[PDB]
């Protein structure tokens, strides 16, 4: 029913975010073992982003797929608001490739095949996530891909502009720019995310913002060597400048190169 910090052991932190930390919890009658997102009032209120913290909230609370994070509820005392969230074991896709620097193509399909398969229950929804990103994608306890982070989440389609300063290297021109954007900016999101994983860094990545601007904008990129055939045909398929020349999800599930190295 109604949840109170009382009701949990805290653990150790397991992350942080922009707007506070995550922290390892227990509830203390059934020893069950979860996630809390803390999230300081104050930030918030001085952000102006309250709007877009009911969106993640009612949003994720009604999802149900096996790739994406469960919200269990939440709730708030004096200065803190309190996400329950399912704990991801595995930790951070972010972490795994600065640990293995990049993965193998087998690796890469079966996690683009768990991301589609997250999106594509998003997408039959009018749900877009709009902050596909490593650091928001969680493993757990079998090593699957969990989508979480539904802090710029929305109903397709849309036009609000997430970050003001932050990472440019995952959002879709489109987006940068301002315009009017549906569920195709997942898509592209999904092509850089594959291109990562391969090579071990986000294709249109620089040193200024401006720089990293551009790349976008013009879709400036170029593959080191060991990128295969089929990785490139996907990849190229997917970062395209117009979203509608992006292919739909089926394609992506289907694609021979994913089909190929998938684990299934
Ligand atoms: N349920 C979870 N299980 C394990 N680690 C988590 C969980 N949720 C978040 N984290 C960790 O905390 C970080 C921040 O959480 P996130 O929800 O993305 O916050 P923010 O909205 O501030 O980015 C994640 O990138 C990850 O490292
Ligand atoms: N549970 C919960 C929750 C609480 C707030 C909130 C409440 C108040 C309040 O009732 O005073 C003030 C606030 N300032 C920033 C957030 C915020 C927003 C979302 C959720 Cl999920
Ligand atoms: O910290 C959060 O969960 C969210 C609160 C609302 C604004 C966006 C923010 C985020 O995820 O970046
Ligand atoms: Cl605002
Ligand atoms: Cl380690
Ligand atoms: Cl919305
Ligand atoms: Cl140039
Ligand atoms: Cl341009
Ligand atoms: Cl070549
Ligand atoms: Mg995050
Ligand atoms: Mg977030
Ligand atoms: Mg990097």
């Amino acid at each position: 029913r109604q949840w109170a910090l009382e009701d949990f052991e805290i653990g150790r932190p397991l992350g942080k975010g922009k707007f506070g930390n995550v922290y390892l919890a227990r509830e203390k009658q059934s020893k069950f073992i979860l996630a809390l997102k803390v999230l300081f009032k104050a930030q918030l209120e001085k952000a102006g982003v309250e709007h877009q913290l009911r969106r993640e909230v009612e949003i994720q609370s009604h999802l149900r797929h096996p790739n994406i994070l469960r919200l269990y509820g939440y709730f708030h005392d004096a200065t803190r608001v309190y996400l329950i969230l399912e704990y991801a074991p595995l930790g951070t896709v972010y972490r795994e490739l600065q640990k293995l620097s990049k993965f193998d193509e087998q690796r890469t399909a079966t996690y683009i095949t768990e991301l589609a398969n997250a999106l594509s229950y998003c997408h039959s929804k009018r749900v877009i996530h709009r902050d596909i990103k490593p650091e928001n994608l969680l493993l757990g306890s079998a090593g699957e891909l969990k989508i979480a982070d539904f802090g710029w989440s929305v109903h397709a389609p849309s036009s609000r502009r997430t970050t003001l300063c932050g990472t440019l290297d995952y959002l879709p021109p489109e987006m940068i720019e301002g315009r009017m954007h549906d569920e195709k900016v997942d898509l592209w999101s999904l092509g850089v995310l594959c291109y990562e994983f391969l090579v071990g860094k986000p294709p249109f990545e620089a040193n200024t913002y401006q720089e990293t601007y551009k790349r976008i904008s013009r879709v400036e990129f170029t593959f080191p060597d060991f990128v295969t055939e089929g990785a490139r045909d996907l990849i190229s398929r997917l970062l395209k400048h117009n979203p509608s020349q992006r292919p739909m999800l089926r394609e992506v599930l289907e694609h021979p190169w994913i089909t190929a190295n998938s684990s299934k």
